[PDB]
């Protein structure tokens, strides 16, 4: 199940970078094995720098479920959430986060050196008790290769 | 300059709680003393936990200026931006942030202890070069009074 939804997030990343909707990032929000939202970066399509994959998925899931809290839901991110997106995940009350690639893979192709302290447990003020799973093995390898695979299909923002 | 726009953000907070749109928070994005966006919390209105005043203002200013970066603009927040909104401010490339009330003022009336390390200078993985101004004197008094005045006039989230 973890592999299935992380794979879906990776496919969302590829599909979005191929749509021109934005960067190669995907996010899937699940409610007891039922997919609530399946999204990718929409920064370019929406002219919205907050329209990240995780934020877009949170917005869609909350609108679909008619509630501002997703405490019975989990989020699968193709790449490690940035500070903004991790803050959005915290505010969403999502109960579990599974991400595929480390932020360094996105940074290696020119993305912002923009990493969430609360995710890595390196903050003074911002804490996290959110359940966080770093994927390993096959799905992790695929998610990390996402960025080397899609460097030509888009220009960074 | 700063006091007028900070007071407009505070007025946005009051209007938002009066409308039931969300919590007592406002944000005003300006470009050389010209307001590009004036917003408040829309979390309850939009059923969107990311619809913070700062995020909403960034969305609307990016729509108005037809671009995803606001490097020529400044943002006034009635209260200290949370980690999500500070990440959004970083991503939007806003060149200056002026905030009125410290996050403790919002915490003292029931909001989460949810503070951005990068804003306060305690970040390790997230570093901001943004010019940040904490308001003093009358602006600080107004912004802090927001939370005493709006106590139990809105639903918490
Ligand atoms: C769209 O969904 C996204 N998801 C993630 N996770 N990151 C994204 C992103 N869009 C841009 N980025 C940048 O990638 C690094 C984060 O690792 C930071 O530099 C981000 O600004
Ligand atoms: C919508 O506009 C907002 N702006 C800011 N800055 N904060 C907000 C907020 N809505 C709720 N909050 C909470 O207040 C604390 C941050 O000081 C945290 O707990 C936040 O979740
Ligand atoms: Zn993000
Ligand atoms: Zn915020």
């Amino acid at each position: 199940s973890d592999h299935k939804f992380l794979t879906q997030a990776v496919e969302e990343a590829y599909k979005g970078v191929d749509c021109g909707d934005g960067g190669p990032f995907g996010a899937v929000i699940v409610h007891n094995n039922e997919v609530v939202a399946s999204c990718h970066n929409m920064v370019l399509k929406y002219t919205d720098p907050t329209a990240h994959a995780e934020v877009t998925a949170i917005r869609e899931a909350c609108k679909k479920l008619n509630k501002i809290e997703l405490s019975e839901c989990e989020i699968y991110a193709s790449c490690e959430p940035c500070p903004m997106c991790f803050g959005a995940i915290h505010l969403s009350r999502l109960k579990r986060l599974v991400y595929g690639a480390k932020a360094e893979a996105a940074i290696a192709i020119g993305f912002d050196d923009f990493i969430a302290d609360a995710l890595r447990g390196t903050g003074v003020y911002q804490k996290s008790s959110l359940e966080i799973k770093k994927a390993d093995g096959n799905g992790a390898a695929i998610a990390e290769q996402v960025f080397q695979n899609t460097k030509e299909k888009f220009r960074l923002y």
